[PDB]
């Protein structure tokens, strides 16, 4: 039983990483491209990027543990635990070669500690809507003269007492909605359909804890990065943002650029957060481009 | 029916205001003290100090409009519409005299504005645990380097599809356990008996959708605030705010510098939002000692 279709020429898979049964996506052929997805979301918020790219690409697509198919983590959901996870499942593939890595949302928490540890790995990188864990986020406001802002969700999310599950469960779907929507600019592309896949993925019940054990690993994935981000990444990377309603502007530029040596940026007018699905055809173009130099 | 016990030699009764039904428990005799509760509360977080104040002044504490046992307000949620209520009510009973006022939390917001508009009629002004509606409030963190924020509940609350009554209702005795607790420092008075009379309370349909209300209306209690503070407060006040978990610390009497000609400050040690049960003998003694002036 698929919880996404496939789309044509691709396989859906599993492959056992440090005992833990990862889901993921896979066709194409050339050198490795991994797709990471991040939160409400699974594999599937790639499937429109992944037949273009496996015209020149392997690409491969995982659930993170916990989400989509994938098995829970069983050491935790810190970013530099996690991250074991995706590069392992990664070089079962790429043993002998560089692959590149294309990450949004929480899939930037969960791998950027991969990534600088093992740059040797990674040939060129692509960052999409989400920073880096690290102080910059205990700037962000709680609330704005707007109403809601960007990421309350990150300390409800985080409570203790399982907060998010309790109040969440029986009324995923509802959430999940307004969620998207309050980050999106371009509402229109989340049909019923695909708002409807999309909850029932993260309503089981393992999968909706594992989702908001991602923040509740937050500040220990903080204090991880302040160590390692003592080295800065040298391979040549882009970052994309939206520019309308839900997206992070020039926030994630110029975060990745006290990180990165080699970088280049693009904000997108008119897209929110949801990048692949909102602005679709835009962001293929510059994600296909850039790894195709 | 009474939601919650009347102290001995009180009185629990209710006065029609501009059309709308106010709930309040009056005793004692001499000058009048108001005092005005906040979230997730009711008149009855003073009845511990009710008893000591009426020996000394006559003393009245309302339910906010939609809350405890009134009615909703008629004209809206606004700082500045809430507190024509209350400045009446004060006045049916206070008629030729001024009157003392101590507020908590909201009740702050739903006073400030009658207080500066009828300066006169306010003697001595006590003020604890939470911000004046101004542009401090977008400065309050989202998330920090210790979990949750004092006040990420502000989007949380002020969210469009009633996103906080369609996850809260049915699950109101476990969403207060946890918000009250959060905010505490000393949590162990917080009895599942005490949290089952306050829950019950807030789970009336229309008292929890009211609670939300005064939040959907916060920012326009900024916009009314930023007019009405181009005048200062000229009579004696006095703010407190916790020293402990979940407290305000010293952000209570620094904004309140910016507000009141004669003021002073006290931060209480080991207590957290909850004042009048986290720490009743000290904040009693010292709010007696102050309108006792
Ligand atoms: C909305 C910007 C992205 C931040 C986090 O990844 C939120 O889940």
């Amino acid at each position: 039983a698929e919880e996404f279709p496939v789309p044509n020429g691709f396989e859906s898979a599993y492959r056992e990483v440090d005992g833990v049964k990862l889901h993921y996506v896979k066709g194409g052929q050339g050198p490795l491209v991994m797709l990471v997805h991040g939160f409400g979301q699974t594999w599937y918020e790639w499937h429109q990027l992944m037949p273009e790219l496996a015209k020149r690409f392997t690409v491969i697509a995982p659930d993170l543990p916990g989400l989509g198919q994938s098995e829970p983590p069983k050491t935790g959901y810190s970013g530099e635990q996690v991250a074991v996870y995706l590069h392992k499942l990664a070089r079962q593939f790429s043993p002998d070669r560089p692959f590149d890595l294309v990450a949004h949302d929480i899939g930037i928490w969960n791998t950027y500690p991969m990534v600088v540890k093992n740059q040797a790995d990674i040939a060129r990188l692509v960052y999409m809507e989400a920073p880096i864990p690290d102080a910059r986020i205990y700037r962000f406001p709680a609330f704005t003269a707007q109403g809601e802002s960007l990421v309350w969700h990150f300390s409800f999310f985080a409570a203790d007492d399982r907060l998010a599950e309790t109040l969440i469960a029986g009324k995923e779907r509802f959430f999940l909605e307004h969620f998207i929507k309050s980050h999106a600019s371009n509402t229109e592309v989340f049909s019923e359909r695909l708002l409807d896949l999309y909850a029932r993925s993260y309503a089981k019940p393992h999968s909706l804890n594992a989702s908001f054990e991602y923040y509740r690993a937050l500040n220990e994935s903080v204090r991880q990065n302040a160590e390692l981000a003592k080295t800065r990444l040298q391979m040549p990377t882009m970052t994309l943002a939206g520019g309308g309603h839900g997206g992070m502007g020039t926030f994630q530029l110029e975060q990745m650029k006290a990180y990165a040596e080699d970088v280049e940026g693009h904000v997108l007018p008119g897209c929110g957060h949801w990048l692949p699905e909102e602005c679709a055809a835009p962001m293929n173009r510059l994600v296909i481009d850039f790894l195709s130099r």
